């Protein structure tokens, strides 16, 4: 009860900023995270032998690919400490459990393949989930964590706030498949504009937790430009191994994933940061004005692409 987790100095600091990085000291990642839970959510949130024992479970059944890993849960869930750090009053106590944990189990057993090779290949999980294909399959791989014996972080919970964070933890989920992104985002542009956004309204709430979960999933492009510039060499590499599946297949893969049109890459990143980053986290910045720091570091970032292309780096 009385056991609190400390960093040191500097991590204890910079970790309340958008922009941290969480370092490459795998053994302190768990400690960070349970960290944020305790600051974010209580120390009487969860039992800590069963977060722990939950946690490591997690980090298990994260597989060893070039971005989809283990690191990657760990970034996304410390971005969304950082906004329902700075957005105190605005979400409930279950929200803020769930939405950690969301976060750290969104990609759980990721293979580092889209939804698009899953189809193509024919892989069982296309079969079984006909859209959101691995999304469907991660939040099923928490519920089977959930169910381990001694893993059930939530068992205090009453019946009904446990099916609540449920389905918190399930849309949040769902929310990050991008193909599901570009809908969500449009609806609240014009629900923020006509003035008709209410957080009062569950199916409002849902839909801006969705973006919040974009916000996390993409918060790589919201770095400082050393940290992003070396996760995009992560992201490219799975982008590559998948382009390379596709050619397995007799599919010519789209120049992004082709390693042959390595030269496309810094326009690839102006078409994402335009099309998908920049409207994510304005609209964002709209709905949660404390989400600021976001938007000016992936415009930040949208400049130092446009500087490597005029060959100034
Ligand atoms: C060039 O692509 C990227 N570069 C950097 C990062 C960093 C945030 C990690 N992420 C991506 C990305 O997610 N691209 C994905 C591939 C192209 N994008 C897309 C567009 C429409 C639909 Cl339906 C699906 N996918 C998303
Ligand atoms: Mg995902
Ligand atoms: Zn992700």
């Amino acid at each position: 009860g009385l056991m609190q987790f400390t960093l040191p100095v500097r991590l204890c600091k910079e970790i309340e900023l958008f922009h941290f990085d969480i370092g490459p000291f795998e053994n302190m990642w768990p400690g960070i995270f349970v960290y944020m839970v305790h600051r974010s959510c209580g120390t009487s949130c969860f039992e800590l032998e069963k977060l722990c024992r939950f946690i490591m479970s997690v980090k298990k059944n994260y597989r060893r690919v070039p971005y989809h890993n283990w690191k990657h849960a760990v970034t996304v869930a410390h971005c969304m400490y950082a906004i329902l750090q700075n957005n105190h009053t605005l979400f409930t106590d279950l929200e803020r459990k769930g939405l950690l944990i969301a976060c750290l189990c969104h990609d759980l057993d990721h293979r580092g393949f889209s939804n698009s090779y899953l189809q193509k290949f024919d892989h069982p999980l296309a079969a079984l989930y006909s859209t959101s294909t691995m999304e469907q399959h991660h939040f099923s791989q928490t519920v089977s964590i959930l169910q381990l014996e001694g893993h059930n972080i939530f068992s205090t919970l009453s019946s009904s706030e446990y099916e609540q964070v449920l389905e918190i933890i399930r849309k949040a989920i769902i929310a990050t498949d991008l193909a599901l992104y570009f809908g969500n985002r449009k609806q609240l542009e014009e629900m923020y504009q006509t003035g008709s956004l209410n957080l009062n309204n569950q199916s409002h709430r849902d839909r801006v937790i969705g973006l919040m979960m974009t916000a996390c999933d993409l918060c790589s492009v919201t770095k400082l430009w050393p940290v992003t510039k070396l996760t995009a060499n992560d992201i490219y590499a799975e982008f590559w191994a998948e382009g390379d599946e596709m050619k397995k297949l007799g599919i010519q893969p789209i120049p992004m994933m082709d390693r042959d049109k390595k030269d496309e890459v810094p326009q690839g990143q102006l078409g994402f940061y335009n099309a998908v980053a920049i409207p994510c986290y304005t609209t964002l910045t709209q709905i949660l004005p404390p989400t600021e720091p976001l938007l000016k570091a992936c415009r930040d970032n949208l400049s130092q692409w446009e500087k490597v292309i005029r060959g100034e780096e």
